[PDB]
RNA sequence: UUCCCCACAUUGACGUUCAGUC
RNA sequence: GACUGAACGACCAAUGUGGGGAA
């Protein structure tokens, strides 16, 4: 099956694709096991499993499971947080990325902690200013099934024939932006009659829109996985690899993960359209039809236990904010910002100490973001949907 | 468990008609299976459609015959429409009926000497209509899943064991077949809409029950959207059950539960067909229920056997009943029909969903129906993800 | 009549074993 | 391998009946 064969990376090829895929799938699944009393725990129940793994060199056993997560559902509109205490998106892979961020903050704290630790940190000072990764370190993303949104919209028991080389005899656009529908694991296209969300309107019962994971990952393949805030310290980090435990299709997946916005232009220095290794695994999971657990589990290496969050409310069953919510990450960030000398910043601590404004200090990441949004529009693939601005207006302590 | 008569001038004898169409359908299934000895003669449920052309109960023709009890698996849904999503017998029988209707249109438009033989004729209102004596009667070897069958799935012991609890909330409720589970469940508990990737990920594919679907045929007609562009709404005159008949449940399910429907467009109405069990009720069919579903339309040489799990035949080939096939038929007739003869002349692109939307009135009827159910507190209709009907003919 | 709680039944997938057909 | 069939085990989320309550 030409549809069921690995797509090599436009990054660094340090391992062979299939050994790497089977490796990270095996490790992540194993580490979730260890975190759950050998899959016996109540919180081992899941529909989609994801994780992030790190490699330091060509030795494919140099690997570390960085983070592990499960989840297939999104916050209710009615339940959003004004102080950023809620998790808007608890799909497995989104959560994994967020935990990965915690690992990145810990690694900066490690470097800046003392000098003897700097040899142990994944980071180093960067010649261009700020920090950069060590010369060989790569991260790999694993999802137990293809990401929601465009990567999954296809008939897995029918041969592919999407777009012939000649201009489609009918019409174009087979990459459209799609959103999670509130109260569902599913995804629907974006309206071309695009109205924006408001804060008190959505809170009343109007549709909560969250971009699909396919669209989110593409975003990660343009602006990097660190997000805005961290980019003030560090240079853009991209996934080198994307491994799927099931529903793998090279044509569709390469389309969704980068190929559909290949018309992107004017990306700032260090930014690029990252085309990672794509691959499924040798022994793919079977579809289990049945109820998807209402919770989302997350773990970052260093942690003792996993954390269990009610996807609907974005907080845990006792209503306590997660270590992953905006407020928490801002906390980690503020701490790092304090431990970091001002001549070592990638941009300037100019703006106020509210979340959104501190995001705007990342001028370049912001610029990349705009090129991205524009890329989707000109590609005839729909306009991105952002949360209402009130979501990001809060302070700490 | 006694037949419920139809309209305001009675054209056939009830029990004679029931016994007639049951005998006929079951018999033609016989001829088609070399007297029930055939490999694919095994069945759990049988359905068929019979046409009558006049009162002479030997003027009857068996139009379609079918068997099947299962719905497609999630992984096997087709984005090109090559799959049969629902293979419960009576659903398939309706689809076979459609093939017959398309064929009749083709026959009418073929030439002038043939128009006399087609069941259709021009309508004063534009498009086509059935000739004045033509009726279709639906036969199922058992009560349709959903509202007619969920309560009292067993032979009535007669004595008129009428429902001891007719006013529960559960009565008349819309219900859906759930993938990987038994029974048929309210939609009120399934509040969100279906998605393609959600189903593919493992969320259970929901298919509307047969009871609800037939009620639907009793409002928007059995020809469906696409054919309604050519012809005026056609209804089943009779619904005959080879077993498990309970008049109260069947009548509630087939129409009475939506008698609150309003603003139906012209020619559309709440059809109340003849309901009846038969003289000699069928025996339960012994065995594991077969994974295949059989269909035959009058005219055909052979029957077709479709894998209910996959929606395609034993070799992975598309059925003559799938969306794609029917669209093909519709497109051919569409070209052969002069535009002054269409019931709707709104022009739309040649993708399936879009071509369905050209049936503006039918579409409207559909809306009155969904609302009827909703305001009656009987739940919201559940549709396939919107992706299912976005395909063209290559 | 309708609901509630408990108990017992009823009605498409899965696994095991056994027999077959291409 | 696919399909076909007969047993046995474990599900599925509705539904029935009963006893007991309640409006
Ligand atoms: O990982 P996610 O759950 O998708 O969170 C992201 C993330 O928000 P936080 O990092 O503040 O949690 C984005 O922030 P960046 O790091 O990319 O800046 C933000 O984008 P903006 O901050 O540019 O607005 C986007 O929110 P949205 O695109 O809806 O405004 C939001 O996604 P969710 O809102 O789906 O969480
Ligand atoms: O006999 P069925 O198997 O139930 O097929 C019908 C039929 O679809 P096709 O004729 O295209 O196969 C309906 O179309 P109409 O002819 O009634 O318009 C369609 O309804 P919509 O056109 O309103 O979408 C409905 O699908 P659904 O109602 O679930 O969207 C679908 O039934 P299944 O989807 O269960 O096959
Ligand atoms: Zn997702
Ligand atoms: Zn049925």
């Amino acid at each position: 099956t030409p549809s069921r064969q690995p797509i090599p990376s436009e990054g660094l090829q340090l391992h062979l694709p299939q050994v790497l895929a089977d490796a990270v799938s095996r490790l992540v699944l194993g580490k979730f096991g260890d975190l759950t009393d050998n899959f016996s725990s109540p919180h081992a129940r899941r529909k989609v499993l994801a994780g992030v793994v790190m490699t330091t060199g060509t030795d494919v056993k140099d690997a570390k499971v960085i983070s592990v997560s499960t989840g297939t559902k999104c916050i209710n509109g009615e339940y959003m947080s004004d102080r950023g205490l809620a998790l808007n998106d608890c799909h497995a892979e989104i959560i994994s990325r967020r935990s990965l961020l915690r690992f990145l903050y810990t690694q900066l704290e490690l470097y800046l902690n003392n000098k003897d630790d700097q040899k142990r940190s994944i980071f180093q000072k960067s010649e261009r200013g700020g920090f950069r990764l060590k010369e060989n370190v790569q991260f790999h993303l694993y999802i137990s099934t293809s990401p929601c949104g465009d990567a999954r919209i296809f008939s897995p028991h029918e041969p592919i024939l999407e777009e012939p080389a000649d201009r489609h005899p009918n019409r174009k656009a087979r990459g459209q932006l799609r959103t999670k529908i509130e109260s569902g694991e599913g995804t629907i296209p974006v309206r071309s009659n695009a109205s924006i969300q408001t804060w008190d309107g959505v809170l009343q019962g109007e549709r909560l829109l969250t971009m699909s994971c396919s669209d989110k990952i593409a975003r990660w393949n343009v602006v990097g996985i660190q997000g805005s805030l961290l980019s003030i310290f560090v240079e853009p980090i991209y996934f080198s690899s994307i491994i799927l435990g099931s529903l793998y299709h090279g044509d569709h997946l390469s389309r969704a993960m980068y190929q559909r916005i290949s018309n992107i232009e004017d990306l700032p220095p260090l930014y690029t359209l990252n085309k990672p290794l794509l691959s499924g695994i040798s022994n793919a999971e079977a579809r289990q039809p049945g109820k998807a657990p209402n919770f989302s589990v997350n773990w970052t290496v260093g942690d003792s236990a996993i954390e269990v969050i009610n996807a609907t409310t974005g907080k845990d069953e006792l209503g306590r904010a997660s270590r992953l919510c905006k407020h928490a990450l801002y906390c980690r960030w503020m701490r790092v910002h304090g431990k970091v000398p001002s001549h070592l910043l990638r941009s300037k601590i100019t703006k106020p100490n509210v979340y959104h404004e501190s995001k705007l200090a990342a001028k370049e990441y912001q610029a990349a973001k705009a090129r991205l949004f524009t890329a989707f529009i000109k590609a005839g693939l729909g306009a991105w949907v952002e949360k209402p601005t009130e979501q990001d207006q809060f302070s700490l302590t």
